[PDB]
Parts: structure tokens; sequence; C-alpha cells
């Protein structure tokens, strides 16, 4: 049942991205970050710019799943994937594999913005490799 675990991924995707509209009005962003969005789950895609971290970090924000520091909410992530129809067991899967990005991808430059972007690339390759990534 890939396709139901699918599904779920596009439906957590597509909630996560309503603000989306809000967030580029709100710190004018070039509609790169809207193509890298239409892109996201499409494999072989590389990303165009930082920005488009920035615009992860707005959607998250807005959906209030970020500290002071910009950093992840662990158990609110988990909590918005549930509300959203993954399971417990799949929604702690899913924050695990955020966290095992997010460890893997030092900040070094200090960049929120390209630390979260670089966090997304490597879940899209953790989602892609557990065929998770929805059309």
């Amino acid at each position: 049942g890939s396709m139901a675990s699918q599904d779920v991924i596009k439906n957590l995707s597509m909630n996560f991205a309503k603000p989306l509209e809000d967030c580029k009005k709100e710190m004018d962003l070039p509609d790169s970050v809207t193509t890298d969005f239409y892109n996201f789950w499409k494999e072989g895609y590389e990303f165009t710019n930082r920005q488009t971290g920035c615009a992860i970090l707005c959607l998250s924000s807005k959906l209030e799943l970020l500290d002071q520091e910009l950093k992840l909410h662990h158990g609110k992530a988990q909590e918005f994937a549930k509300k959203h129809g993954a399971d417990d067991a799949m929604a702690k899967q899913l924050v695990d594999l955020i966290h095992g990005c997010a460890q893997s991808t030092p900040d070094v430059a200090d960049d929120p913005c390209m630390k979260t972007l670089n966090v997304a690339k490597c879940f899209k390759a953790k989602i892609h490799e557990l065929n998770w990534a929805p059309s």
C-alpha cells in the first residue's frame, strides 16, 4: 500500500503549502520558489536557490511549527502529521527522517534558509527511498 502512504504525503504537502500565497506576498519571494514547490516531489529536480528554504521556514512558522531560533518543534510536527491523517507510527517515522536530516546537514553558515533547504532535499531523498513520494 505504497500508494496509500504516498497519498498521506500528498495530503501533508498540500496542507503544509496552504499559507504559500500569504508567504510569497509577505516576504516578496521570486516565483522560482513557486516553481521549486511545483516540482518539489519530482525526482532529479534540483532546487534553484535559498529563498525556497526561507519559504519552507515561512510555511512552518504559519503552522506554528518553529521555535524562536527557527528550529522545528518535533512534537508539534508529529501532531501536525497525525491531524492530517498519518497514523502515529508514520508520523513518528516522518519526524525521525527530518531529525536525521537536520543532524546530517550541519549548520555552518548560520543560514537557516540554506539549512532548511538542505534538510528538505535530504528528506525528499529519504521519502523517495521509501517510495512515499507522491505524484
